[PDB]
């Protein structure tokens, strides 16, 4: 609950641990409650469990692996990513929108994910620089993403639109923001200050990121789904 200064051993272990429980419990957890879900998110649950689980274990690896020794090949990473960033927005909107007919967010998530990809990929690249300015252009592509976003024309199909996909949509667009802003804030932690420039604090503040921007969403998403479907209270 605060600090910052664990050996290499250590602070991996801790990590790995909590990556490998959390993990666990939020697949016995998001598995047995697939059947605790609302009936119209059947497919909803399908495409954006199935996109962010393969994504989810996929990158987990990668990014154990990349700490595990220190180098990586990150053209799995880029392209993991790249495939699975329009891959589980498509069809979150996709199924999402299905109760009008279609979400054009599937072309402004297009444009600045393609961007932030972008930069990532070509500055991460030679990783010589970027993780200072990564704090403008992401906050730059930040604010622009919800300004335009909290247009979106998903309210726009009918009027108000129904209170379980405007509760769906506010909840997602309220943890993208918060963890897509909470990774700069922590890497700028480990990435000018910590203790020397420790790669430890990196891998973990990634993994991290990565994590909650994978299980986090799912987490939410069914539990705004299951809870605005038809749920009581309970945990
Ligand atoms: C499954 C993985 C996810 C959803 C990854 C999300 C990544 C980001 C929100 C990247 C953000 C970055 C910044 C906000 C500043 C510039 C550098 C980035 C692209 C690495």
């Amino acid at each position: 609950m605060g600090g910052g200064d664990l050996d290499a051993s250590d602070y991996t272990g801790v990590s790995f641990w909590l990556v490998t429980a959390a993990l666990l419990a939020s697949t016995v957890f998001f598995f047995v409650e697939r059947d605790r879900v609302s009936a119209k998110w059947k497919t909803s649950l399908t495409v954006s469990g199935l996109v962010t689980g393969i994504a989810f274990w996929h990158y987990m690896y990668m990014r154990g692996v990349w700490i595990e020794t220190g180098d990586s090949p990150t053209v799995f990473r880029y392209i993991d990513w790249l495939l699975t960033v329009p891959l589980l927005i498509c069809e979150f909107y996709l199924i999402l929108a299905a109760a009008t007919n279609v979400a054009g967010s599937l072309f402004k998530k297009l444009l600045v994910g393609s961007l932030v990809m972008l930069v990532f990929g070509y500055m991460g690249e030679a990783g010589i620089m970027a993780a200072w300015p990564a704090f403008i252009i992401g906050c730059l592509a930040w604010v622009y993403m919800i300004y335009e976003l909290w247009a979106g024309e998903g309210k726009s199909a009918c009027n108000t639109a129904s209170p379980a996909v405007q509760s769906a949509y506010n909840t997602m667009m309220y943890i993208i923001i918060f963890g897509w802003a909470i990774y700069p804030v922590g890497y700028f932690t480990g990435y000018l200050m910590g203790d020397g420039g420790s790669a430890l604090n990196l891998n973990l503040i990634y993994n991290l990121a990565d994590f909650v921007n994978k299980i986090l969403f799912g987490l939410i998403i069914w539990n705004v789904a299951v809870k605005e479907s038809s749920n009581a209270p309970g945990g």
